[PDB]
């Protein structure tokens, strides 16, 4: 009953699921202007890829995470090797994994707490009613200190068991840490010439019984707050993708998708892109989406910087991989945690427009945090 070592990358996806071994070269280069092959980011990336193939490695991948603010340094690296696994096989082994960790929390801190958060929500809702911004997303944290170092392998087993369907990731950080999570949001898949993105925005709690549950979702489909929330996201990426895609299909209405925790509204984007493009050039172009920063992007970037009493770092960024041949997959870094020794930080954001109530968003972010609290066996 072996668990994953904290110095391995792991990625579980309906596209490609693999683990990695060892480390060839680290890659800290900021991803800013990564949507443009003339960028130092892409150049150094290309260099490092040719460097790696010249050095003997067949089929190099670049795995890891990129922070919310792409000016900041990146958590990417080429492993020595990688090894495919069966997503379904893994779901099954995880569900049978029995041996846990007795873990006692010695501190639990909400940052910020209910009252401050509600004022941040009120002050942001009001700025979206004005001409300055239409949508800002605001987040909060839960910091947890435990009395023994947290085994990240056992926790990954639990996360998979509780979240069989999501993009489940486990990434080694340059400090000795681990970024760990169960993301439902595809930011960018590129499979040959073909690409897709599946933005989410708008949520409703799921219910214990499949009658009051199957309508909670129907209600989400009707909800105008959430539908407007959602529309703000899709129009933005349409425009951005306009002169970057050969062809492009986007439904004008969202569809329901599930989390063990949440109903969300989704819009799948499908398209083809030029050979001038790769998984990262496209992922950099799209992220962050109005689902994670706001609209307009840079104007919401500033509200966020003045309201949030912390730095997001890797939270609200993207995690995934890309190869030397333009392929890859990138998911949004949400429903996640950073672990290092006996310290964990959880993250969740919403979801703010003129029609949002501060209690509403506080409790929403609450349900989103519970994906990762459940992995820890907390409430
Ligand atoms: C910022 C998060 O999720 C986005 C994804 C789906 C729905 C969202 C929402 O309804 O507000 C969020 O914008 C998070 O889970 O922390
Ligand atoms: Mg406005
Ligand atoms: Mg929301």
């Amino acid at each position: 009953m072996a668990t994953l070592a904290p110095n391995r990358f792991f990625f579980m996806s309906p596209y490609r699921s693999f683990t990695t071994s060892g480390c060839f070269a680290r890659f800290d280069e900021p991803a800013v202007n990564g949507d443009s092959p003339d960028s130092p980011f892409q150049q150094k990336l290309a260099a490092l890829f040719a460097d790696a193939k010249a050095q003997g490695i067949k089929n190099p991948v670049m795995v890891g995470a990129i922070p919310f603010d792409p000016r900041q340094p990146s958590s990417l690296y080429i492993p020595e090797s990688w090894q495919s696994f069966s997503r379904q096989e893994k779901q099954a082994s995880a569900r049978r994994f029995t041996r846990s960790q007795s873990l006692n929390v010695v501190e639990r801190q909400a940052i910020p707490e209910q009252t401050t958060f509600e004022q941040m929500v009120a002050r942001a809702a009001a700025l979206t009613a004005t001409p300055q911004v239409d949508k800002v997303v605001l987040s909060r944290l839960i910091d947890i200190t435990t009395d023994a170092a947290i085994d990240s392998g056992v926790l990954l087993e639990r996360l998979i068991a509780q979240n069989p369907v999501s993009y489940n990731f486990h990434v080694p950080l340059a400090d000795g840490g681990v970024l760990l999570g169960a993301s439902p949001e595809l930011l960018l898949r590129k499979d040959g010439e073909r690409f897709s993105s599946i933005p989410l925005a708008g949520s409703a709690r799921r219910q214990p019984d499949e009658v009051l549950d199957r309508e909670a979702g129907n209600r989400l489909l009707a909800s105008e707050k959430d539908r407007h929330e959602h529309e703000l996201v899709t129009q933005a990426m349409k425009e951005v993708l306009r002169e970057r895609s050969s062809e492009l299909h986007v439904p004008s209405s969202p569809q329901l998708i599930t989390t063990p925790t949440l109903w969300h509204l989704a819009t799948p984007f499908e398209g083809k892109a030029n050979s001038q493009e790769n998984a990262l050039t496209l992922a950099c172009l799209l992220h962050p989406t109005p689902a994670l920063s706001g609209f307009p992007h840079q104007a919401a970037t500033q509200v966020i910087a003045e309201l949030e009493p912390f730095d997001r770092e890797l939270f609200g960024g993207i995690v995934g991989w890309c190869d030397s041949e333009g392929n890859g997959e990138w998911v949004v870094t949400i429903r996640c945690a950073k672990l290092r020794e006996n310290q964990v930080r959880l993250f969740a954001g919403a979801g703010i427009v003129p029609a949002s109530s501060p209690l509403g968003e506080w409790r929403e972010t609450g349900v989103k945090l519970s994906t990762m609290l459940n992995v820890f066996g907390l409430h």
